[PDB]
């Protein structure tokens, strides 16, 4: 590995965010407990905090639409790609959106997993962290990767141990 041409990872101990807009299937106190629990989940792994802004955008924006927005790439609604988000930088860098008008759910059983897809999402926003892995957190198109559990499976930890260590295995693919 996940090499891009966009700084692996803010300069910043500490970052922020800014949930601008917001999902409806789950209420707002979810998402920000998702959002903090799933942040909590990478920050095990990584000694890196995050907080809130008080009057301005942060580092980590956050947002959801539903069919196209204001935005460099507009979404398209139920099917196809379900979030995305930048590679942090500076800026629009490390912000992330969501297509809101796909179902969101926590983890109950059937809809789109929130905890991964915030996972998946705030990940890029981290520092990167994409693979092609049968299984991996970061898998483009859902299919085995099971979204109930994942808590950071494999590409999660080769990611960050890869942008925070160095050690790596060689494959290509
Ligand atoms: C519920 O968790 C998910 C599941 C799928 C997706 S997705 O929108 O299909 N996904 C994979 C395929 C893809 C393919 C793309 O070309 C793309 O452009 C930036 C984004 C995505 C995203 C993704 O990796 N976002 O970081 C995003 C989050
Ligand atoms: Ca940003
Ligand atoms: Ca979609
Ligand atoms: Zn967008
Ligand atoms: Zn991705």
């Amino acid at each position: 590995y996940s090499l891009f041409p966009n700084s692996p990872k803010w300069t910043s101990k500490v970052v922020t965010y800014r949930i601008v807009s917001y999902t409806r299937d789950l209420p707002h106190i979810t998402v920000d407990r998702l959002v903090s629990k799933a942040l909590n989940m990478w920050g095990k792994e990584i000694p890196l905090h995050f907080r809130k802004v008080v009057w301005g955008t942060a580092d980590i924006m956050i947002g959801f639409a539903r069919g196209a927005h204001g935005d460099s790439y507009p979404f398209d609604g139920p099917g196809n790609t379900l979030a995305h988000a930048f590679a942090p930088g500076t800026g629009l860098g490390g912000d992330a959106h969501f297509d809101e008008d796909e179902r969101w759910t926590d983890g109950s059983s059937l809809g789109i997993n929130f905890l991964y897809a915030a996972t998946h999402e705030l990940g890029h926003s981290l520092g990167m962290g994409h693979s092609s892995d049968p299984n991996a957190v970061m898998y483009p198109t859902y299919g085995n990767g099971d979204p109930q559990n994942f808590k950071l499976s494999q590409d999660d930890i080769k990611g960050i141990q890869k942008l925070y260590g160095k050690r790596s295995n060689s494959r290509k693919k």
